[PDB]
């Protein structure tokens, strides 16, 4: 019900433009999955779209054809949008050609994503406000994650992710400002192990875009641990993956906005020990920093963090970013059963890029955001079905 069709851009996914010198194996084997992917897609509804500039010749076996013409001899069962065969079809970079098919087709932006590889079709489906699928087969990427490697795993991201009903396991709201988010219930028996990266960036990629969590956001960020001395466990092995979500969203990915300035249940324990930084790193290929504290000011930013179980950690790092002005978002990979979150406000006024120390007096415990009515009416299986995805027949 949420997606319904599929973009795929030519250059190094259909086609190899890069390098003619690909192991002729390859190309070969691509075509047999892409076939594959296609119909698995028609299996379920979902059309296929191939949006492209120009109706360019293409060198075959037989001798050369229109890019038109291989496209319906080798997959059929598919919509061509050639800008070369018509004219109403904008240009792609400036995210209107994503307008065009909404229209065309009488789609939500939302119910559709984009895959690609090109800086251009980059462009195309961020411009576009599209989620980007960055498809790696042909041409490798080392900057960031959130790729997908071979036709298959695009596959596997939508039967796992994207055609089930639920995509959160646990939604509630307070006031206009207190937004709780988290994928899948919790529980266990004693006081990454779980899942796997490429797992949960793509839970959290699939369950944000295709709810409309994404529209607008402009900061993606996680929490810290409450070892000062280690604080960036979960940043650091998350960031690759999270770069590469945050530039498939049109947003920035900000790993060090949360310091832990001292080792780490009250509520100010947190709130003491964390404070926002003013210079967090604006570059993360350089390592360049921000030279003046990042505008938050009517920003909507998504706070990622692992566990919620009574909210201490997400309601720290909202009001630090609220008392900054921001608009938060509070996801979790997961909520712990039958644990209860509690809204705080504080009383006296917070200085956000620095320091603070709180009294147990200075919480005002406003209100609660309860288990049991905000489920969603498991993980496990989930987790199982991913790392044994295959075909299906
Ligand atoms: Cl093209």
């Amino acid at each position: 019900m949420y997606l319904k069709a599929v973009i795929f851009s030519i250059a190094d996914v259909v086609l190899p433009l890069t390098s003619n010198t690909q192991p002729q194996e390859l190309k070969s084997r691509i075509d047999s999955e892409l076939r594959k992917l296609f119909a698995f897609l028609s299996s379920k509804g979902i059309k296929v779209i191939f949006l492209t500039n120009k109706n360019r010749n293409v060198r075959t076996h037989d001798g050369i054809v229109t890019l038109d013409e291989y496209l319906k001899r080798k997959f059929p069962e598919s919509i061509h949008f050639c800008r070369e065969l018509d004219n109403n079809i904008p240009a792609k970079q400036t995210g209107k050609a994503i307008d065009f098919i909404m229209a065309a087709l009488e789609l939500k932006r939302n119910e559709m994503i984009y895959v690609g590889r090109s800086q251009e079709d980059l462009q195309a489906a961020t411009n576009g406000n599209t989620l980007f699928i960055n498809a790696t087969w042909y041409e490798p990427v080392t900057e960031y994650g959130f790729q997908f490697s071979e036709p298959k795993e695009i596959a596997r991201f939508i039967d796992v992710f994207c055609l089930r009903e639920q995509l959160w396991g646990w939604q509630g709201h307070f006031n206009e400002d207190v937004h709780y988010y988290a994928l899948a219930p919790f529980s266990t028996y004693v006081p990454l192990s779980v899942g796997s990266p490429d797992f949960w960036i793509r839970y959290l990629g699939a369950s944000i875009y295709f709810s409309g969590l994404s529209e607008g956001a402009s900061f993606i960020t996680t929490y810290v641990g409450h070892n000062a001395e280690d604080p960036y466990k979960l940043a650091n092995i998350m960031e690759h993956d999270l770069k590469g979500l945050a530039v498939s969203f049109k947003g920035k990915y900000l790993k060090d906005l949360f310091l832990r300035h001292t080792t780490a249940v009250n509520i100010t324990s947190q709130i003491n020990t964390v404070n926002l930084n003013p210079a967090p790193i604006k570059n993360l290929i350089t390592g360049e920093r921000y030279t003046n504290p990042p505008k938050l000011k009517g920003k909507k930013i998504l706070v990622i963090d692992d566990f919620c179980t009574e909210g201490n950690a997400h309601e720290t790092a909202r009001m630090y970013l609220k008392a900054a002005g921001a608009n938060v978002i509070n996801i979790s990979w997961l909520k712990t059963i039958n644990r209860d979150v509690s809204i705080c406000e504080p009383t006296r006024k917070i200085r956000p890029w620095e320091a603070n120390t709180l009294d147990v007096d200075d919480i005002n415990y406003v209100g609660t955001i309860g288990y049991a009515e905000n489920v969603t009416h498991v993980l496990s299986e989930k987790i199982q079905q991913y790392d044994n995805w295959d075909w299906p027949q």
